[PDB]
């Protein structure tokens, strides 16, 4: 008679980290100008 | 005797992978309106 | 009857998901001065 099945095997190792996002949206437009002399 | 048993199962697949870290800054907006007379 | 071989380990979890994107961008200069009128 066969023997029993044989134990389960190890779990895989993590998957890696994910790659980084976007760069983020460009700035808001600078302050005025100061008034001419 | 007996043959050896079956053999074992297929481990489980590590976990899924973590979210990538955040993206860098956008870049400074633009220069402002050109100030008045 | 003998046990059986462990089975092989799992496959590796896949690779993550991209993160956010980064924060908006920082003002930027300040404009022009005026022009001489």
């Amino acid at each position: 008679p066969i023997g029993p099945p044989g134990p389960r095997g190890n779990r895989g190792e993590r998957g890696s980290e994910g790659s980084p996002g976007h760069p983020g949206m460009p700035g808001p437009p600078g302050p005025p100008g100061a008034p001419g002399p």
